[PDB]
């Protein structure tokens, strides 16, 4: 409260730190499905459904730009992208299965890195 101040974690390397994690995300051969945003005018029912479109390229955009204010907001949108594929595609699908095996993945990084 006002004048009491908590000890607070050194964020001082986060931004590299959630830079690296991305990039992991890049360069796994599973994350096909989500590098780029989803065409919203060739995938029928894409815009209709799923009312937050997030991708890898959209993350790293934002990033590199300053939009992100601290690290839980990263790893918001990082969950929105597999929370997305949950909805739109069936478990046993490609598609599917790649988005549960990116979010084990990057569930891994994050605790490893941060907790
Ligand atoms: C990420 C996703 O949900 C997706 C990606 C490409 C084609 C498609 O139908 C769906």
């Amino acid at each position: 409260s006002m004048s009491v101040k908590k000890p607070k974690r050194d964020d001082s390397k986060d931004l590299a730190l959630c830079s690296m994690i991305l990039t992991e995300m890049e360069t796994h051969e599973d994350a096909w499905p989500f590098l780029l945003p989803v065409n919203l005018k060739l995938v029928p029912g894409y815009k209709k459904v799923i009312k937050k479109p997030m991708d890898f390229s959209t993350i790293r955009e934002k990033l590199s730009s300053g939009q992100y204010p601290n690290l839980e907001t990263f790893a918001l949108d990082v969950r929105l992208v597999f929370d997305n594929c949950e909805t739109f595609n069936e478990d046993d699908s490609d598609i599917g299965r790649a988005g549960h095996n990116m979010r084990k993945y990057f569930e891994k990084k994050w605790t490893d890195t941060f907790k």
